[PDB]
């Protein structure tokens, strides 16, 4: 595909053009829920991951150009806990193929094994990230935060973020190729507050020509639950 | 119209689809210089305004409905002498016939004859103000800034902006009608450096159904004097 576009206003359970990984899944009430809930309430130690059904072209060896694109969607994460909560949700890029990878995941937001930032998982993604104590996320900032990720859970550039309880978030995440500038950002219509950031992501670089396009998210130790919820979702690439 | 979408990738002399108001043109070289510029140097005390030549409709009272849109941009903002320049360039919506006022203009970036937020102007900007000095531009904050104005050079927020001299931006402004909610964001890809800032309006209450859109600006005094030059833009919107 040298371009792709798709907007989807409104989920359906088991939505054809949707691939579920874990125990994602979206609810008779419409809305993509990537960790477990049940009577309304989060799952502990929940991951899920729900990727576009058609693998998006980033780039052409043949042509020589690189994708650009950008990505919109609205969310919420409702924790009956608010205090502390764990772990977040994140969009990202990643082989066709690619699976929740096995063990201990969730403060990887199902994305990764370990800390490391291997070359050979081919994966760039933006994190919502809701737990930050160094006890178990020492490579996190001390705050709840909205970090660029590249092959690794520790964000090569991250930005605060003041997570609302339960508000409705807008987020778009853009790349211009031409730049190699990965930016994403945050709005909550409610307190009209704003979060930014960006970073120098070299697409062809990491990611292989063919990739699927999604969310990943987990749900960690129980006093600290939370949702992971998707309503809206628009992506749009153009090679 | 229930739908308009334009990109302009490179501008040209003249450039039939523009309304050119005051010094505003676009130069042999495709840029769209809204203050004059001789030999490569900004002029002072320069005004000008250009707008794309059809008109966009922002709501129906048949309808009932309201428009969103978004707007992206690359603009440079170039100055002999960094330190203090002035004034700034803005991206705004206003009724179709709009002329630039008559009088002292320069530090209202060429969209108001005063301080006041007459609710008769029906103007809706985002500015990208430079000047901030609090003896001519008492209402500012004391930084360089983006700040979203309402029928007002007092802009109702605002958010700090780390101006580069001579640095390419890239600037985009949302507008999600259903929320009421207008955002703006700016990036440098040269520093990865990002700001954004969301505020409440409601576009049915302030603008006519019928609207132009596109950008003003102005320079002040010869020792800060500084270009506003666009060199792309792509808008879109939906009713
Ligand atoms: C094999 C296995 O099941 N591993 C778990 C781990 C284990 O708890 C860990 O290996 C024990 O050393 O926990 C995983 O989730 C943890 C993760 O969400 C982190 C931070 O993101 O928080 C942990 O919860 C803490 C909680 O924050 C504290 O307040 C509480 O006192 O202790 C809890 C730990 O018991 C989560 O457990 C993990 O990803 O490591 C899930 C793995 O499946
Ligand atoms: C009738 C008329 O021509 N008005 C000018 C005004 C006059 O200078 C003002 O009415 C005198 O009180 O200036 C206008 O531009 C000014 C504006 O750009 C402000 C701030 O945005 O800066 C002024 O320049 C200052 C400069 O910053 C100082 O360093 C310097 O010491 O003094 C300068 C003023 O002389 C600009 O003049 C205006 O918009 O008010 C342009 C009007 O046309
Ligand atoms: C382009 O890349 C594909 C796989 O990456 C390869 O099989 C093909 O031979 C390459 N062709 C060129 C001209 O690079
Ligand atoms: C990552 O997956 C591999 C499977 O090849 C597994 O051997 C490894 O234990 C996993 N990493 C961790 C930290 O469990
Ligand atoms: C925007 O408004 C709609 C309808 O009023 C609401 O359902 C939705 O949650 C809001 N979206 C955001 C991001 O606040
Ligand atoms: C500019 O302000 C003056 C008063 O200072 C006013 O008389 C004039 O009408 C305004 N300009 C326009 C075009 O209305
Ligand atoms: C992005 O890259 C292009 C091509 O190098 C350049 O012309 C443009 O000014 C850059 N834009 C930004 C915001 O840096
Ligand atoms: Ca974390
Ligand atoms: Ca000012
Ligand atoms: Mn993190
Ligand atoms: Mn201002």
């Amino acid at each position: 595909s040298d371009e792709l576009s798709f907007t989807i206003n409104n989920f359906v359970p088991n939505e054809a053009d949707l691939l579920f990984q874990g125990e994602a899944s979206v609810s008779s009430t419409g809305v993509l829920q990537l960790t477990k809930v049940e009577n309304g309430q989060p799952q502990k130690y929940s991951v899920g991951r729900a990727l576009y059904a058609a693998p998006v072209r980033i780039w052409g060896n043949t042509t020589g150009s690189v994708a650009s694109f950008s990505t919109s969607f609205t969310f919420v994460v409702k924790a009956p806990n608010p205090d502390i909560t764990s772990d977040g949700l994140a969009f990202y890029l990643a082989p066709p193929d690619s699976q929740i990878p096995s063990g201990s995941v969730s403060k990887y937001l199902g994305l990764f094994n370990n800390s490391n930032s291997d070359s050979s998982n081919q994966i760039v993604a933006v994190e919502f990230d809701t737990y930050f104590a160094h006890s178990y996320d020492p490579w996190d900032p001390n705050y709840r935060h909205i970090g660029i990720d590249v092959n690794g859970i520790e964000s090569i550039k991250t930005v605060q973020w003041d997570w609302i309880n339960g508000g409705v978030a807008f987020a778009t995440i853009t790349y211009l190729a031409p730049n190699k500038t990965l930016i994403a950002s945050l709005v909550y219509p409610s307190n009209q507050t704003t979060f930014s950031v960006a970073a120098s992501v070299d697409l062809k670089e990491i990611l292989p020509e063919w990739v699927r396009v999604g969310f990943s998210a987990a749900t960690g130790y129980p006093t600290e639950v939370e949702t992971h919820d998707v309503l809206s979702w628009s992506f749009t690439s153009t090679l």
